[PDB]
């Protein structure tokens, strides 16, 4: 778009290319996403301009022109997936893991309180700066509307065909990102929907009417599912301490109504000692 110079490709979202760009007039460096225009998307997108929070990538402008769609976001210099790969040897220090988790829960508590879900959290859409900050990106783009879209962070109620699912889905994804930071291995690396479901089952137990009332009446649930026993958390995320493990377990509750909200998670004793360390990033 005329007011922008593409400096470089910085990714491919679900929804079209993402460019680093410079505003020919303002000077500002920005993230420019080209989508791919029904008035429904126009409307939802416009709502997002308003939901501002220090832990949500700022949506600067929504250009709808020549009947094409661009979103202009504030620019961050790295994503969490790259940072994680970069920190493979040593792992991310716990106090930095805890800060990141804490800030993301703040962003989610904000979104959820305005009834906006993300619905597709993944380390690739979590963006970080040199000053210790981490921000949710791509917020709202999913209601509004190639490699495999990853299933690794998908809540099981989504996998079981629930069509009217809740903010608890973001809580689930965030718990899977939490474990992956601690262990340096993805929690549930599914390569199909059944494989994804069965990986969850194998770690957490096949859910039943005891732990998830109503589970058996779900669209894609079958009685013929195997019955695996639940594994112990101490085996799942060493060397996370007992507070971190308690929290994670609550974020990974099967029953979306049992699953901890972002707001009550902020109160958990794991965060009693939270700080804001600054990462070392080599841009
Ligand atoms: O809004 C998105 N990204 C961004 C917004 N502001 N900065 C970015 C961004 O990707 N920055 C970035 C990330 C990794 C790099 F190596 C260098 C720079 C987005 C859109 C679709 C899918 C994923 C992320």
């Amino acid at each position: 778009m005329e007011n922008f110079q593409k400096v470089e490709k910085i990714g491919e979202g679900t929804y079209g290319v993402v460019y680093k760009a410079r505003n020919k007039l303002t000077g500002e460096v920005v993230a420019l996403k080209k989508i791919r225009v029904p008035s429904t998307a126009i409307r939802e997108i416009s709502l997002l301009k308003e939901l501002n929070h220090p832990n949500i990538v700022k949506l600067l402008d929504v250009i709808h022109t020549e009947n094409k769609l661009y979103l202009v976001f504030e620019f961050l210099h790295q994503d969490l997936k790259k940072f994680m790969d970069a920190s493979a040897l040593t792992g991310i220090p716990l106090p930095l893991i805890k800060s990141y988790l804490f800030q993301l829960l703040q962003g989610l508590a904000f979104c959820h309180s305005h009834r906006v879900l993300h619905r597709d959290l993944k380390p690739q859409n979590l963006l970080i700066n040199t000053e210790g900050a981490i921000k949710l990106a791509d917020f709202g783009l999913a209601r509004a509307f190639h490699e495999v879209v990853t299933l690794w962070y998908r809540a099981p109620e989504i996998l079981l065909g629930c069509k009217y699912y809740s903010t608890a889905v973001d809580i689930w994804s965030l718990g899977c990102i939490f474990a992956e930071m601690v262990t340096r291995r993805a929690l549930f690396p599914g390569d199909s929907e059944i494989d994804q479901l069965f990986r969850i089952f194998r770690t957490l137990g096949t859910p039943d009417e005891v732990v998830w009332p109503g589970v058996t009446s779900m669209p894609d649930y079958k009685p013929s599912f195997p019955k695996w026993a639940r594994q112990d958390f101490s085996k799942v995320v060493p060397p996370l301490d007992e507070d971190g493990r308690s929290l994670l377990s609550q974020m990974l509750h099967y029953d979306p109504n049992k699953r901890i909200s972002a707001k009550a998670a902020l109160a958990h004793p794991f965060f009693q000692d939270v700080t804001k360390p600054v990462p070392h990033l080599r841009l």
